[PDB]
């Protein structure tokens, strides 16, 4: 009875998704037929059994309403791609469809009928809809205009119904007309809620390389690094966070930082590859998960599958061992500088942000290791071949990776600052100063002033003029609008200027 009305909606949803992606219906009869059956079932269940608060039909109906609008958006984008490419007329219909799904509220009875399914489906729908609503509406003031236009009493839903089912369904009857939408308002997803929705969506995509690289790419498009450690702690719970030795290429000593580094590299290589794939001559940069093609190459897939088979278990591990040698910058690697430098900067930031001492050291140890392994190779930049890689080992790109002769100096300075900071977070506070008195950028000045303050809370007076002149240096350097410091001088400069005047 009502239970079959419950389950058929779920099965028709799975049918719609499968017919959409793997069956690769080319936006022709194949997929639109499933969508039409879905819409018919929706109107049928809504009009007759208007479930109240008590029956679960109402909450399942709400979740499938959100999912129906999401799939409407995906079908619009597929039509646009198949015909020519994502048009200028099929992103706003699609943007409105993505919005409504996120806006209908996550289902929670909180008292049998495993609400877990609806909970994780809400996780997934919100994650997807939000990531595709930010990447479509990258420019602001776009949501407000779409909300006040593409929707209206009937015209808005008419121009959204005709596209999906071309004149095979009446407007008033058996359609989306009976559903009212005017109840939705402007509310772009939050960058904190989005990360938790992704951390939840990882509950139905355990270790899917495609899904992970898609999420990584979507975060990368928003110009903020993704939270790789939460996801990697969810996927793999137990894996050690570091290793005893970085000099040994042994397969059964996988550290979580290795997988973090591998995912960083895959995300950047796939991003550059698509960037060169005639996207410069397509409005959705990343093309939602089911419609888009493979983002990683084949060797990455083989290695990740071997790693997953090792972790979550006559095993041939030559791929593990070979790419581990590649990963730890060991005996002989084909990767050029662009990859090592990205690795080092990422580990640097991720470690420095955190507070736990046994975590900052770990991030600074791996960071200094990568910079010191870059040290000799970047020296081979004297009108010389970097590394002959006629074959592509794992990550080989050109016209980007090649570090020109000029930029060497800055990487040297960053490596020295990494050395100083590593030793400063170990307790050798004197040679920390020693090393910080060679590089002459603003990071050095700020770190020196900070160590002067901490060591000398209530020690001496004349050590304060050290802080005085170093923050005067940083003042002149602020005069040039230099925002390179981790905390902007709006906060450091005022506090230090105050402390200097108060001590005076």
């Amino acid at each position: 009875n009502t239970n079959m009305r419950m389950i058929t909606k779920e099965l028709l949803l799975a049918q719609c998704d499968v017919v959409f992606l793997t069956l690769s219906k080319k936006d022709v009869q194949k997929s639109k037929e499933a969508l039409e059956r879905f819409d018919q079932a929706l109107l049928s269940v809504k009009q007759s059994v208007s479930g109240t608060d008590a029956s679960d039909l109402s909450v399942t109906f709400y979740e499938m309403r959100g999912h129906y609008y999401m799939h409407a958006g995906t079908l619009l984008l597929k039509m646009a791609q198949s015909c020519e490419v994502q048009w200028k007329a099929l992103i706003e219909p699609a943007a409105l469809c993505y919005l409504l799904a996120y806006q209908v509220p996550k289902p929670k009875s909180k008292p049998d009928n495993g609400q877990g399914f609806l909970e994780e489906l809400a996780f997934d729908r919100q994650s997807k809809s939000g990531h595709l609503l930010l990447t479509l509406s990258h420019g602001k003031q776009n949501f407000i205009s779409e909300i006040i236009e593409t929707f209206a009493n009937q015209c808005g839903q008419s121009i959204l119904l005709k596209f999906l089912f071309e004149d095979n369904l009446s407007m008033q009857d058996s359609f989306m007309g009976s559903d009212d939408i005017s109840y939705v308002e402007n509310r772009v997803p939050d960058l904190s809620e989005l990360s938790q929705h992704d951390n939840g969506s990882l509950r139905i995509h355990n270790g899917d390389l495609q899904h992970l690289t898609w999420l990584g790419l979507q975060w990368h498009f928003l110009s903020t690094l993704p939270p790789l450690r939460k996801w990697l702690k969810q996927i793999f719970p137990r894996v050690p966070q570091e290793t005893s030795r970085l000099e040994s290429n042994i397969p059964e000593s996988i550290c979580l930082l290795d997988l973090e580094v591998f995912l960083l590299a895959v995300v950047q290589t796939s991003y550059l590859q698509l960037q060169d794939n005639n996207t410069t001559a397509n409005r959705p940069r990343c093309l939602p998960l089911p419609i888009c093609k493979q983002l990683f190459t084949d060797r990455q897939r083989s290695w990740w599958d071997a790693v997953y088979s090792l972790i979550t278990k006559a095993k041939l591990r030559s791929v593990i061992q070979h790419d581990l040698t590649t990963l730890r910058a060991q005996e002989k690697h084909g990767l050029q500088p662009a990859v090592l430098v990205n690795w080092a900067r990422g580990l640097h930031k991720t470690g420095y942000s955190l507070n736990s001492f046994y975590d900052q050291k770990e991030y600074m140890g791996r960071c200094v290791h990568y910079w010191k392994k870059l040290l000799p190779l970047l020296d081979l930049v004297k009108q010389k071949k970097s590394i002959p890689e006629p074959v592509d080992p794992l990550f080989k790109h050109f016209h980007n990776k090649d570090i020109k002769v000029s930029e060497v100096k800055d990487l040297e300075d960053e490596a020295c600052i990494a050395f100083a900071t590593l030793d400063l977070v170990d307790g050798k506070t004197e040679d920390a100063i020693i090393a910080f008195e060679s590089v002459k950028n603003v990071v050095a000045y700020w770190n020196l002033a900070l160590i002067y303050q901490r060591k000398a809370e209530e020690i001496e007076n004349d050590c304060l003029p050290a802080e005085e002149q170093e923050e005067f240096q940083e003042c002149l350097l602020k005069c040039k609008g230099f925002l390179k410091m981790i905390c902007d001088e709006y906060s450091a400069y005022p506090s230090i200027a105050t402390s200097l005047p108060v001590p005076v």
